[PDB]
């Protein structure tokens, strides 16, 4: 059928089938993972890889001994199956110091620490192999107007970020940062909400190049934006670094529903984005298997994530190579839109008459642009009904 | 009591007052207004200004001389009243030739047309002393996922954009461009739907420092996000070139309330924002007055706009002003958000064993924000119950 | 592929078909169709029947003899094509008189037209053959809070329906009424806005037997609110009197999609339900084409709306079916949900010691739901990938 | 300025200002508090009464004699300060047995147990006075379709709800239930999501006159409704038997702000709707102060609670007081609201030419609703500019 092997490049963070169901309202409905034991059931499921935050991999607070010991455990795992680290992030939202934030927090010597944890990840990181470290800031933000000026904020978000660059560039690190966008939760609002706030303030950080975004399916979902054209500016941009796959059903609090859940054609359009805009990163899926399952379904969730994403590609690529299909989308002129507006230049499209003086408003638009005919047929190749 | 003058620079669209009514589910309540009565009217109510769109002041298919006839008696209202026109923009989405786009048309033919429509009013709002030229792409977007590549649709806009700049430095005109962003209607979701991926776009334009973005508070409230802090970055980037201000009621249709209605507290950390920021350009309203009001509704619903902006602005000031909350302020460490995190550098910073090692963390942990009683004394001010 | 047949009870309102494409920011994009052609269409297009308003029909304002007219042609039409009329409703939403509402209109004259509108379209349907009459009171609700009294203003919407209950009793008709709620859009908010808020009104009024709902797939969703949740609610309080399938992606302004589009993993469990409860009323189509479509593009978007209902109704069915679907229900204990909490009454229940002294709480807490299971066979089967 | 007294019957739950910070994505950043010093400091800051769940009053597992005590030194508190309880409730969602719901979970003797730990705290509330016993079921519902059976699953709701009324009937006691709706979180879609659907619900109960509703401000506002507007029929119905009071900006995660933040304007309507229909209940906060706060800043958010109840209070009551707004609400025909449509029944209505055959649609049509005066109005007042 549809089996995943490493070669499909899905990945998996240490926190989504480890999440142990403790939510706002409730505790706990599973016991721990070993990060061990999760590699390996991984590994056995055709996943590539593994990402984890710093206290994923070792207790807050941990020895040097006791950092060293479980760092060495898990990377005797990660040989022994062939699995890869590709990516690794900083846990800057949990602990109890970080009520205000990590790099804009209004304490500055609290700043100064979220620093030099986030410094001391990079260093494991790059040994492990990540080749891309990510930025989630869930708790720089506000619930309340004057707690935070925003302006200043930027300026100490900035701070942090030109900081990290000048540090990996020192060390001479082959490593790039990407920025993980969120409207809101755990704060009130969240600073750089969407795809286009991240992406406009990396061209106001000294070493541009170095940065980019890594969007996530339900949280440009959560302020109800299409995730496929997000992720179009990403790609358009050069900028997409990274991923994170799953599903949301809608605005309200963060899901991470399994991938393939939540909004299904959403979903079949992203997947038609990235196969063919030859996207060549992982395929990371940041969910929670709900807390009503046991281990068994924890398994069972995560193995549908890599299932929907092949079903969707497949049913993609039928798509895209089917004759009709590309017929209907030259019916809706999708290869005029491929054409450049005026090539000929400002002053020759100034001086043709056809362009305004004789142009035929009126049968132009009479012209009917058959887009309910294509969707229908991106209907039938989903459902395969053709 | 708050009269506006002059000086406080208020405008407002011909579109706004002169909204007949007709929605998706009804006809007009309301006759068409002549905009030499809009201009009298306004500048009798203390509006420095008027802003149009060239099918507001000059009617669809008009000959040359239908034309001179309606821009000089519009002339004259405004030479007559001392009013200004800081601002102007094209309509690209009422005539059914739009109706897939202006800019990103799949049709070639129907973007050099909307390209040849936008130069033609380029060049009288230049002559009637326009500073500000906004483009505001409401069919720009899609329905349904096959119908409009999304990479080669940002290939379209941003070779439109860079052609109307290619005009603009060849003219010699003293004018720039600001990219108003809206999330969805009347497209399914519109491209560039927020401030931010606005401020993105304009990072990849040939000339970037010719554009910025006309932010309105309802467009960024349909997307669910904070107006006030999507502000913020726009300021922070230097891209605040105008702004349009209105009302609106959460997540829904978009209804152009009357500046204060809405969501009140967002309009008051609004204002305190703008006036602090030392934000010079015009106060522009784009709301549009309920259809069950009559003509004397409308201009009380106008004169509301701009009462409530000068009751704001009063109590906003008088909260900066007071001693109590500049306490408060110092209390939840604003003046700590302003000290950068490592002027002494990361050497410094990574050597530093009070950033680490040293760093109590549980004391930090235990420090409270004092955010809710600095959010109580804004409440209190804001009600001038202090 | 998937055939429409009479058998299958699809509808579509006069309305729907024949929108001209005209919405808040645009033109028409589509000329008037005429009822009879419609009619003609639809009956070779394998549809059951077709629905009105009183102004879809007959002109606002015809005299008694253009009304006789078009009433004649449509009927003409009808018998012609052995189409049906199931149900009918009134337009009180249009027209400039109603721009505070019809049954709840601050102004007592224009309550009382309202009612004698209605009741005229009443004696209509009725001698056409409906069985349903529908209430979409889209102008009843308010802007601002003053402007509207509700506790008075739903003493005057169960006058109204109180009034038309004993007409519809004294003519001896066998007509039912029934209420379809929306949230929002035309007003800021609108009255009974959810099918909850739609059921708990007719529990209050005179007759409330000869009442019900018509929900709508798309404003539900324009609630955030599980619309298969509702319309389950809505069939077991027996309210369930007609329902409107279309399609809605997300909280916005009411788009009205084909059927299948927008949340298509809704519309699968709507037709899993509808089918399964064996809801043997109509199923009507109301939706609009895209402006972008000319006409042909309207009747390719009306022929999807029956086709997505019938594959999605075959995959449901497919799932039912399925002996790995039933077992894996009764994995999840669909079968104990059945099974009563406590048929001997609560003394037994309170004497019981299994029910709480020594119930194993740690026990129950660590069984599995599989759910996660149970939802990925119910994906394999809406995609045809089992 | 602005002080509460017991005379206002403001509470507030065991749990709000005990909240100790943990949410979904951190830990907590306050330490456990004492019932009885909650009830200590809160009667010194001018509240009326206390609320509690059993498992905020006794930890859960607590043996008979440890039960006994806790129970002990809250009486004991209460006996002391005079503070009173007026309504209690039941957890059926922290514990992990709980994960599938409580009175409809899958699981029969997870119902059983359900019903068992209600009634024990039922008989505790009577003893110590609560008249209102409240059913939140935040657990109730489902993440994905298949796992619930709606319509099986209103039956378990509604055999528990008359389990529980036949309880209280043969123990003689005088308590009454309210439900409390929520549209979603923790559950993806939870039963009975707003006001009207918890209201149309009792209506199918075997005695629907021991059941009303606790609607609260932020769960209607997650569903972007209007709650003055829902709270005014449930009030028409007469079933507003408690209320919960706080703030919420906007459709996302429920924030559980102080009262008065989030979105002010709805504050003030709901206020004005209390007052004005003379509700006589407790005004009750079900709040959660930041966790960016100490215990200091607890009691401030606490006390910033019943203040802006106050403000708002005299805001509202000045605005109805005001002959100028009289004499607005005349003319936007608020009057003429409150007059019987057709009180000499429907065939003097049908007999009526001044309704149809003679009224004068335009000029009817051309009257203005003067209601954007109004509204400023009510803005000036509760700026206190007025
Ligand atoms: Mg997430
Ligand atoms: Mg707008
Ligand atoms: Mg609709
Ligand atoms: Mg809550
Ligand atoms: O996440
Ligand atoms: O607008
Ligand atoms: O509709
Ligand atoms: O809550």
């Amino acid at each position: 059928s549809y089996q995943p092997t490493p070669e499909d490049r899905f990945t998996f963070g240490l926190w989504t089938v480890g999440w142990q169901g403790r939510d706002p309202f409730g505790d706990a409905t599973r016991p721990a993972l070993d990060p061990v034991e999760t590699v390996q059931r991984l590994a056995e499921l055709g996943a590539h890889g593994v990402t984890f935050h710093d206290d994923d991999l070792i207790p807050f607070g941990s020895s040097d001994t006791e950092r060293e010991s479980h760092i060495k455990r898990f990377r005797q795992a990660l040989d022994a199956t062939g699995m890869t680290v590709p990516m690794a992030t900083t846990n800057l939202f949990t602990h109890p110091v970080f009520k205000d934030g990590g790099f804009t927090a209004n304490d500055r010597d609290v700043r100064r620490y979220a620093l030099r944890k986030t410094i001391r990840n990079i260093d494991l990181a790059v040994e492990l192999g990540a080749k891309t470290y990510v930025a989630w800031g869930g708790r720089e933000g506000a619930e309340s107007g004057a707690a935070k000026d925003v302006r200043v904020a930027l300026d100490r978000m900035k701070e942090a970020f030109d900081l990290l660059g000048e540090y990996v560039t020192s060390q001479g690190y082959d490593t790039r940062f990407a920025i993980k966008p969120k409207p809101n939760e755990p704060r009130g609002d969240i600073l750089l909400p969407t795809v286009g706030h991240a992406l406009a303030f990396i061209e106001r950080l000294e070493r541009p190049e170095l940065y980019g975004v890594n969007p996530e399916v339900g949280h440009e979902q959560m302020a109800g934006l299409n995730f496929p054209h997000g992720i179009a500016q990403a790609l358009w941009a050069g900028k997409l670094f990274h991923i994170d796959l799953n599903g949301q059903s809608g605005i309200k609090y963060d899901q991470d529903l399994r991938f393939g859940a939540g909004d299904l054609r959403a979903a079949f359009w992203l997947v038609d984005l990235l196969e063919s805009a030859g996207y060549e990163g992982p395929r990371h899926f940041d969910f929670k298997p709900p807390r009503t399952e046991d281990i068994d379904g924890v398994w069972a969730s995560a193995a549908g994530c890599m299932r929907n994403y092949l079903i969707l590609k497949e049913r993609a690529a039928a798509f895209r190579a089917d004759p009709e299909v590309q017929e209907a989308l030259r019916a809706s002129r999708l290869d005029e839109l491929a054409q450049p507006t005026a090539a000929d230049g400002v002053q020759e499209l100034l001086a043709d008459r056809t362009a305004f003086e004789d142009f035929d408003v009126d049968a132009a638009a009479a012209r009917g642009m058959a887009f309910e005919r294509l969707d229908q047929l991106a209907m039938d190749h989903l459902l395969g009904a053709r």
